[PDB]
């Protein structure tokens, strides 16, 4: 069919996951055959979805893919002052310490307003 929908929905139903679940396997990834919620915990996930749309911004150089929640939370607490910051997007730790623990639904509160950012950096007008 089309993007179609009536109404504006005050809050989030359980359509809206799926839609974001599928948004991020449409977009070119270079990732193996894995749940995305047990991925993107790891948090380097996050960085690849940005060089798409903003390669330049990312440095894929500091962060390390590891195994193991100390260094899970410590690229993240990066993440936050090294991406985020430049989205104008800001983050409790108490937050974070949920998403490095793959945790279903938290991490994604951040992915689906994470996109709706990206963009607006492309509209704007940077010289």
């Amino acid at each position: 069919g089309s993007s179609g929908s009536s109404g504006m929905a005050s809050s989030v139903d359980e359509e809206a996951l799926h839609q974001l679940y599928l948004w991020v396997d449409n977009i070119p990834l270079s990732r193996p055959k894995r749940n995305l919620s047990r991925d993107f915990s790891d948090g380097v996930l996050v960085a690849e979805v940005i060089k798409f749309y903003f390669p330049k911004m990312v440095e894929m150089h500091n962060y390390v893919p590891a195994n193991s929640l100390q260094q899970k939370l410590s690229n993240w607490g990066h993440l936050n002052r090294k991406v985020l910051k430049r989205l104008n997007f800001s983050v409790p730790d108490d937050v974070m310490r949920k998403i490095a623990q793959c945790a279903p639904g938290v991490v994604e509160l951040v992915l689906i307003p994470l996109r709706q950012r990206l963009e607006e950096r492309q509209r704007r007008r940077k010289q």
